[PDB]
């Protein structure tokens, strides 16, 4: 099948990549990196972070697979030992894909841009106080002030999400999951604190209570944004998918990165 | 069509379902507390916990609606003044049924008791130190040391759940929440810290370590259980319907409970 | 001196204490649990507090010395293998003393009773539902509803308080910490949810709103207390004092204990 | 006496300070802005702040008072209504004076620069990712990774640390106060996660790991400093004195900012 590898671009990243094609080259694969089905990640998860961002609009045609040279690799499911088996696995096929929900995110102006996170998406101000309302299902829930916001995929869960108090989130369920940062609540000024939990087809929009300028993060990519109207977070209908050639459940892979391994 | 009443039992509650039956008695609707279709409760979410307790074996030929007299009422949706446009719109019918997951509990001994959350079934120990090891699918993911554990449905994420760190979740997630109460972290003790969220088919197992005797609550109602081998959390099969007569969405009925009203 | 040893009594706590009298024979020390001017523990943080609470009425004359024989002991500073070295530094003499503050807990009837916490001081319900009223120097503060509340040592920050959120406190600081425990919050219940640190000569009294049983903790021992008037918390003019033999300081003692080791 | 009036500068408090100015000229007191033994805030918390630092080199012959003209004012004593009864008493003299801790920070560079807050100093990354080593005492306590650190004074414990989770501290306690912002804790990176509450004497160092550039915040100004070696924290020598008419606790200003009034 059609395949590329990314690397982190230390020596032993490169210098596993150009095995794991040499390896490649002994079967009917052909490396191609502007339309593969199949795209491999050696390196860190920002290094496979970058893999799914270069190749987001075709998503619907690529799986990905994720080899962890550090410790570490949350999106990693091999260790650079195992590469030869991955290669001969990937070879013969017959493995089975998974899919984990994405997040929208759309920027407004007074002109629209769209994103994709496979993680999550932020907000914070430009310098100034960040003060946003937030609409849900054009429903004004809170105006919200302190240091920003985030917006996590389930897979997401685990990375900032995990480290402002949010929930984590089996990736089965199609949602995306709001924490706040740094909230200022006194009797004056009030949020909800916890971390809210959004289906499907469910709608936030943060809007601009006086500063119009934010930065806005998705994934390690973060902007300045210049007259911003309207912040809009939505789970996508896009999905990105992984071969899976063993289980490594979600909750096992949890332990190993955060109890014991 | 059938109907009951329940009161929390002070004059206001039992003098407004008295004023409902007297509405009722307008109507082809007959007062039957035995097979009710509809089952109004008049008081407080405590009033409303009990009123599905009652009728827990017949949850599938039931819509539930709450009433409440004081201020508060996460499962009301209606204040006292609106009870006879209730006993109106109710009497004509054509209603929209909604339904809110819940959560079975299972407890082993050395025999089997099973038990129905609409809030929350939460895990402490009985005088001693709470030690559970946590298995989920079967996979053995932490030993918790703590006070004890919470297991909430999503309309239960407003309750005790919230109070412990929770995330609050639409009820349209089939899903269930878990999250410690105290969990000592030190470097011989590890556990996750963070709220889980499992999807349906999901199983839960908390498994004891040495003591063998918890205080197990579910929703109101708190008993101590010995010779305990196994407490087993899953999304039920079953649900909790409730009529509803205007829009009150989930997230506006948060934000008046919690933000602003 | 005047010297005495208790021990956890497994083997391991057992023989060692046994060894060390053994070595204490050969100097000018008298074996006196009655009174000693030097107490040694040998076990967890547990027996040394056990230790504390059966000398806890001759505080002023009596220096204590904790030997951890498991992974742990945050009052320990003695390994198992140092104890002939502690023996004979012992016996010379010539160790500088520290204290650390503690915690006075007064509760009263309708009788008084005053207890000494080295780690805190905990109040819960007796079965039903918790609310107090929270006085701080005579100042209606909050009306606390929730699942109770920890009053915490700077030396007991590291313990329960540490689980419950609260900030670990230098010993140095003659102080007390106040940490909710699953407090609840909505529009109608609120309560300050951040940890108070309370200096000297303030005085927290705790005082019932309807129900007027607790359970009340101090260190390890917790004891159900019927018709409750007040529960009131002081920093004592009692402390602590320990036999320091060589520099351990605090935050490495907390870096040892809780970051790695 | 010499005094002095800043105004936040809308025409509520212009006017105010236009009047107790007029009120002042009917006594023995001089207005002197350059050497003012007594200075007036009219305004916000913000414009406190902002006349304690342009006095920040007079604070041990300035006693501050402050006048809150919106719906806030943690350092405010007083309504633009008592203005009045507040020259009046101030001409009078008699009053009682009281001080707050201080914080000291110092960021050398390969050059030195102190800076002193009355709420707090933060640390961020310049863009970057935020990894400092943090020493106490020149001991290696941490390696902390995440958005940043926030150490506070007591009087500023009710803000920006409040929203990082910590503790309130009685301003009598002469410390300091240190917060995480968003730790990352993994099995391989780890944080005490827990505030840490330093007494005098102690000093917080945070020293770089691959960036040197840091923003770095004190009270309302941020600066981004380059080539930085070391952050120094620690309890200054300063005190900043407020002047004081009338018993206002902190523990019951701290009640009518968060709970009610
Ligand atoms: N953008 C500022 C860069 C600083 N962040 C950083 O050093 N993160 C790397 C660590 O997180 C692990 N990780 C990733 C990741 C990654 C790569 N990362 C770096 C890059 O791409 O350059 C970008 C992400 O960083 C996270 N992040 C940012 N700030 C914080 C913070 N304060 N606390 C916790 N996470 C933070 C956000 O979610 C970004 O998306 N995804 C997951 C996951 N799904 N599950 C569990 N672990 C995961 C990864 O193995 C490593 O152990
Ligand atoms: N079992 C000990 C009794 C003490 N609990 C208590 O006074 N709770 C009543 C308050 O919570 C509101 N509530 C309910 C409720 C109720 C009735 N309650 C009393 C009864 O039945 O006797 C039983 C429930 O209590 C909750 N609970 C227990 N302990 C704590 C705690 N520490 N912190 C927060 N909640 C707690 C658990 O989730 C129980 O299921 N469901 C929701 C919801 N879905 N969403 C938002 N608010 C809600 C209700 O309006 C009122 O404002
Ligand atoms: N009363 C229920 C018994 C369950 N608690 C328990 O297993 N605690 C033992 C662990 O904590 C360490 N520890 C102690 C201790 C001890 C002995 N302990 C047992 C006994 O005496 O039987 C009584 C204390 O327990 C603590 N505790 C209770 N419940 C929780 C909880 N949910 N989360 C965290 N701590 C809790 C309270 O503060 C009690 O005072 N002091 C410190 C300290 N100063 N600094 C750092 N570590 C410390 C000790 O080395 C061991 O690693
Ligand atoms: N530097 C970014 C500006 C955004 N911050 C902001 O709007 N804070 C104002 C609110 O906080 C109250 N306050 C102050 C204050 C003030 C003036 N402030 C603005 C200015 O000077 O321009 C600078 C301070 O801001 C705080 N801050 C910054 N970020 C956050 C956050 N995420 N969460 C909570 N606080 C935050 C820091 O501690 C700064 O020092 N001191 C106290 C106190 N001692 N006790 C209780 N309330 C207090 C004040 O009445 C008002 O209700």
């Amino acid at each position: 099948m059609k395949y590329m590898i990314t690397s982190k671009g230390d020596e032993k990243s490169d210098l596993l990549r150009l095995n794991m094609i040499a390896g490649f080259g002994e079967y009917d694969m052909e490396y191609d990196d502007v339309e593969p089905e199949i795209v491999i990640s050696i390196g860190g998860d920002g290094t496979f972070l970058s893999a799914f961002h270069q190749y987001e609009e075709r998503l619907d045609e690529i799986a990905f697979i994720g080899i962890h040279t550090g410790h570490l690799g949350f999106y990693a499911d091999w260790r650079p030992a195992e590469a030869d088996k991955l290669v001969k696995l990937l070879a013969k096929g017959e493995y089975q894909k998974v899919s984990y929900p994405l997040l929208k995110t759309t920027v407004k102006y007074g002109k629209e841009a769209t994103y994709l996170a496979l993680n999550e998406s932020t907000v914070k101000s430009s310098g100034g106080p960040f003060v946003v309302d937030v609409v849900i299902n054009d429903i004004h829930f809170e105006r919200f002030r302190g240091d920003g916001l985030c917006m996590s995929t389930p897979s997401g869960t685990t990375a900032y999400n995990k480290s402002l108090g949010g929930a984590l989130m089996h990736p089965s369920i199609e949602a995306m999951q709001l924490t706040e940062m740094a909230s200022i609540n006194n009797r004056v000024y009030r949020t909800i604190g916890s971390p809210l939990v959004f289906p499907k087809h469910h709608v936030v929009s943060l809007q601009p209570v006086n500063d119009k300028d934010f930065q806005i993060s998705v994934d390690h990519l973060s902007i300045l944004h210049r007259d911003v109207q309207e912040i809009r977070y939505e789970v996508s209908a896009k999905k990105i998918h992984f071969a899976r050639f063993r289980s490594f459940p979600f909750w096992r892979r949890v332990h190993d990165s955060f109890i014991e391994d």
